[PDB]
């Protein structure tokens, strides 16, 4: 998976117990798909919080934010409710979505974020375990680049 490739399609279960298909968003909105190790931990909470804190700004870039981890649905709802996260959280029980995106990691699940445009093309990849809060900034920079190409 590299910048320029079509984003791999997948189906999973969202925190609302509903099934989610990436293809249902492809072409309709820009997409920020971010992988994080585990629910309600210092770093992932910080990353999720950063995305929450920029929710309104993200609205200007026509985008859907989807978080992914190996935690189950209930863990996702609790994490989401506990920090008032407004976006979607997908459960990846057997790590199949991670494998698809090459985000399995080695000493632990990779904290990697992908920004996908309306043509279903990956426009940016940011892989960094140590800078959880910076993931939203990188997603925003990619979204700004994309918007800048749309506007004119």
């Amino acid at each position: 998976v590299k910048v320029g490739d079509k984003a791999p399609l997948f189906e999973g279960i969202a925190d609302n117990g509903e099934k989610i298909s990436l293809s249902d968003y492809i072409g309709k909105h820009n997409i920020v798909l971010y992988f994080y190790p585990k629910d309600d931990t210092p770093g992932s909470t910080r990353e999720a919080s950063a995305f929450r804190d920029n929710w309104d700004l993200l609205k200007d870039y026509d985008v859907v934010v989807i978080g992914v981890s190996s935690d189950d649905i209930n863990s996702h709802k609790r994490f989401k409710e506990k920090y008032k996260l407004p976006f979607i959280l997908v459960s990846d029980p057997d790590k199949k979505i991670r494998e698809l995106y090459g985000a399995k990691g080695f000493i632990l699940p990779a904290r990697i974020t992908f920004v996908i445009d309306k043509k279903g093309i990956i426009r940016h990849i940011y892989n960094s375990q140590m800078n959880p809060a910076n993931h939203v900034n990188e997603a925003l920079k990619a979204l700004k680049q994309i918007k800048e190409e749309e506007i004119s």
